[PDB]
């Protein structure tokens, strides 16, 4: 575990992470996709062998010692937003299970569903709560990317409420 557990967000690729491993915003079919899982592709392309696996999911497979935790979050183009909510929620916590499992200090995570998956809505805050919801009890320090500079200040200020 980590000595304090925190959260923390940064502005940049989730591909260049200083963490023990990565969450990738993956597509339950394992293809290399678009966004994060194109850089995560480009970075890592040995753990995409048998990453497929369903929504609401995720699957880890080994870069080398390096472990890729490919986490399907639900398309909302595709889902009602009642359904789409809970698998968004089962996602991270299959997450939580896995940097539990892994035995990792840390983790760098994207907020799952906020891209192309967002169905054309801002989901910062449900996506952020249901990454609270599952990590909070775990001790690995968690790191999260984004790439928008307003993201980055409402996440930050959403971290730094909780104290
Ligand atoms: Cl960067
Ligand atoms: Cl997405
Ligand atoms: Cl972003």
């Amino acid at each position: 575990g980590a000595m304090a557990p925190s959260y923390r967000v940064k502005r940049m690729d989730i591909a260049k992470n200083d963490e023990e491993c990565v969450v990738n915003a993956a597509n339950p079919r394992g293809l290399p996709g678009d966004g994060v899982c194109k850089a995560v592709y480009k970075k890592w392309p040995e753990s995409f062998k048998n990453s497929a696996t369903p929504v609401g999911t995720a699957k880890t497979v080994m870069c080398g010692t390096y472990p890729v935790i490919h986490a399907v979050g639900p398309n909302f183009s595709n889902y009602t937003e009642s359904e789409g909510d809970r698998e968004l929620a089962a996602a991270y916590r299959e997450v939580a299970k896995e940097v539990t499992r892994l035995g990792v200090n840390s983790v760098a995570i994207p907020l799952l569903s906020t891209g192309v998956y967002s169905g054309g809505k801002d989901r910062l805050t449900q996506s952020l709560n249901h990454l609270f919801t599952a990590m909070d009890s775990t001790d690995a320090d968690v790191v999260i990317y984004c790439r928008d500079k307003e993201w980055e200040k409402k996440i930050s200020e959403a971290i730094q409420m909780r104290t």
